[PDB]
């Protein structure tokens, strides 16, 4: 469905308790804004907002529409982010 | 933990399609971020982040929010207290 | 005219170096954009659009708005109105 | 000095009535507050913020760039117009 993705939910250098959803495994080490709109495209999934402030560190956060619930769109993001990078 | 709050995961006016996560009965109307705020504050959750941009106002935003509850608690003491806000 | 007000630039406590544009005695300390909000909407300025991004540490934001002044006089008149607001508040009970 | 950009100071599709400050043959059509943040940089100005927000009606986007310049913001403003006018025309191919 529609849902917020905060890129801290895929950032394999945090906990869980600092934010982290997604196994760390399948995390990648801080990604990137950009990446995740990047990925999202390639998906196929509907981007309806993404807002960033960089002041530099950079503060976002992505609101998608999907097939698939939060926790897959997530994996399958975080997945495609592992693709881009291993090129 | 550490986590966001999109105001649209406990709106009532939501199908759980459109971004609902809190059971229709506890989401309340409309959310708006500074209740989700103030009801963070009243709660004793840090506040972190709270970004909010309004255009000529329609509001989009987001609160990112740590608790000592997981999310899914959290929501659900959040839209009680902003229920309670607006009974006053 | 439709113009973009940066809380900064009537912020007394800034040198126009670091981006105040009001004179310093007319500029208040550390402007809110709610505060700049609500002094446009008793000038009767249109509001356009507001951005606001406050960070656990603290304050960032922009106020887009349209007047019948020119910028300059416009933010002058805003923070004037936010020393009448404060002032209003303090007497207050 | 340190002053906000706002995008739609040096939009060409505006009137001065809708924003515009600069002439409407300097500004160019729609810049992108990423492509006022490269102007900046190939500029030498310092980038102190930037912020966007881009909403689905691609996208509609919104945003300011805080800067610092040597210069001020009038000329300022005109330099990082024609200079995103350059890398448009290197994005064109068409000199
Ligand atoms: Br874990
Ligand atoms: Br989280
Ligand atoms: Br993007
Ligand atoms: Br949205
Ligand atoms: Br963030
Ligand atoms: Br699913
Ligand atoms: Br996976
Ligand atoms: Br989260
Ligand atoms: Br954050
Ligand atoms: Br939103
Ligand atoms: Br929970
Ligand atoms: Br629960
Ligand atoms: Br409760
Ligand atoms: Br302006
Ligand atoms: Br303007
Ligand atoms: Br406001
Ligand atoms: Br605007
Ligand atoms: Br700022
Ligand atoms: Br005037
Ligand atoms: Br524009
Ligand atoms: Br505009
Ligand atoms: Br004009
Ligand atoms: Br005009
Ligand atoms: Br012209
Ligand atoms: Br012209
Ligand atoms: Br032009
Ligand atoms: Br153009
Ligand atoms: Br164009
Ligand atoms: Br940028
Ligand atoms: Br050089
Ligand atoms: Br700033
Ligand atoms: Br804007
Ligand atoms: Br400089
Ligand atoms: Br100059
Ligand atoms: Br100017
Ligand atoms: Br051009
Ligand atoms: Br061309
Ligand atoms: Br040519």
């Amino acid at each position: 469905g529609r849902f917020v993705v905060w890129p801290s939910e895929l950032d394999s250098r945090l906990s869980r308790k600092y934010g982290r959803i997604v196994p760390r495994s399948i995390a990648v080490e801080s990604p990137r804004v950009e990446e995740i709109v990047r990925a999202a495209e390639e998906l196929k999934f509907k981007v309806i907002r993404v807002e960033e402030d960089k002041l530099l560190r950079t503060f976002g956060m992505i609101v998608l529409e999907s097939p698939y619930g939060k926790s897959k769109s997530l994996k399958l993001i975080a997945q495609k982010i592992r693709e881009f990078r291993r090129r």
